[PDB]
């Protein structure tokens, strides 16, 4: 479960976020640039998880 | 002066105005879409003009 869980994170989003979105998904016309929330501690939370998960 | 004015009208615009626009100048991000007003009277007028310039 650990391995299994592991890697459908790891396909899905990776380890870290980025500050600003491209979406292209309708009724959005074209593009659309959207930013996020508190983009920086996500990643070190998600960092200290993933080292909890391997020991 | 008709000829070279017939020309530059036809080289810059032409003859005929539609409703949507697109721009892609900055700052606008990626894209944008821009609405007209009166687009179809614009264009009758447009015509008579051209005829008459051709008389
Ligand atoms: C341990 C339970 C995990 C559940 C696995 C079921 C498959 C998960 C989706 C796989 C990715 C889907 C991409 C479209
Ligand atoms: C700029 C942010 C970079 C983040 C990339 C992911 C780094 C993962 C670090 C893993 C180190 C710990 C391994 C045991
Ligand atoms: C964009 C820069 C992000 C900075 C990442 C620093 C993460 C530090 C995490 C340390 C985890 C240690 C686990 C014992
Ligand atoms: C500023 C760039 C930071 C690069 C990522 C930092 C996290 C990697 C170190 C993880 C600590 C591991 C402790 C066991
Ligand atoms: C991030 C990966 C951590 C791996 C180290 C985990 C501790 C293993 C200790 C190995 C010594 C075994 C003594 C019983
Ligand atoms: C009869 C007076 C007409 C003036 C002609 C001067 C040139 C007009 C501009 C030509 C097109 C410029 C495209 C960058
Ligand atoms: C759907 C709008 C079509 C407009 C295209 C321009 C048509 C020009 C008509 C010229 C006819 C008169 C020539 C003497
Ligand atoms: C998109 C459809 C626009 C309709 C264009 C009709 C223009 C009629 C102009 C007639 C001019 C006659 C000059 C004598
Ligand atoms: C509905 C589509 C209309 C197509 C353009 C109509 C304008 C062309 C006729 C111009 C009249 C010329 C009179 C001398
Ligand atoms: C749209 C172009 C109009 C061209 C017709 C202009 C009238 C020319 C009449 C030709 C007969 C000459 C008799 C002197």
């Amino acid at each position: 479960f650990e391995v299994a869980f592991l890697l459908i994170q790891w396909y899905i989003y990776g380890f870290s976020l980025s500050a600003v979105y491209t979406c292209k998904r309708d009724p959005c016309p074209h593009q659309v640039d959207c930013f996020l929330s508190r983009p920086t501690e996500k990643t070190i939370f998600i960092i200290f998880m993933l080292v909890v998960s391997l020991v």
